[PDB]
């Protein structure tokens, strides 16, 4: 089973380590993000593992299948759409999810792409804003990291 | 043609951006590294794209073929062995090389692995030190980055 890791850093006090592994026929995503305002923050795989311009150079959500932005539970979602992380009152969010569209092998592999955590909540495509079906209207990028191969 | 990028940072003032692309049947590696002492510094692909423990968690040189450490020109070399970068008196090194063992596709892809620049010169396996045939005796790690997919 392939194992990957991602260390989050950006123009904010937000930090965290995310681990990804193949488990059965899905990918299991786990970790903790700290330094967040309490509540929901958008969390996605973005297309490029490019940190030449902070988190901005990561580009948009990873979307190899040409879908609209949605919830993890939807069929019409970007491959990179992992919904929201929920920070407690102490500013810390813990992830423990299994996803069928995130891949660590094959044409839709996310190795070498980016994870991003956002300023605002991801509205799952349903907020009625111009960016809802593009980004979930999740606002700016607090921290990001390139997804790398680990032991 | 696949394009990748790597942004170097570590426990030093050493920074830089490295671009990698498929070109013909090799990979072309270009970029600038700054903040270096003048002279030669080892420069390699390491196995893991893991920044959880600075540059140390990148592990050893990428070595899918089970060879000893060598020069880029050698057959008996690690896939990740890119030799030395040469910093001028101004502390800046520029890279422009083509390599046949670095890959951006297939089983020996370096997407999601790490580039590292070192404190010392890489002796190309020929220095007669215990680590020469392991690391080139290149010493500690000034800066590193995960190799990510770019446009
Ligand atoms: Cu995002
Ligand atoms: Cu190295
Ligand atoms: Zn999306
Ligand atoms: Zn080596």
């Amino acid at each position: 089973a392939i194992h990957a890791v991602c260390v989050l850093k950006g123009d904010s006090p937000v930090t965290g380590t995310i681990h990804l592994k193949e488990e059965g026929d899905m990918v299991t995503v786990t970790g903790e993000i700290t330094g967040l305002t309490p509540g929901k923050h958008g969390f996605h795989v973005h297309e490029f593992g490019d940190n030449t311009n902070g988190c901005t150079s990561a580009g948009g959500h990873f979307n190899p299948h040409g879908k609209e932005h949605g919830a993890p539970e939807d069929e019409n979602r970007h491959a990179g759409d992992l919904g929201n992380v929920v920070a407690g009152e102490d500013g810390k969010a813990v992830i423990n999810m299994k996803d069928k569209l995130v891949k660590l092998t094959g044409p839709d592999s996310v190795i070498g792409r980016t994870l991003v955590v956002h300023v605002d909540e991801d509205d799952l495509g349903r907020g009625g804003h111009e960016q809802s079906k593009i980004t979930g209207n999740a606002g700016g990028r607090l921290a990001c990291g390139v997804i790398g191969i680990t032991k």
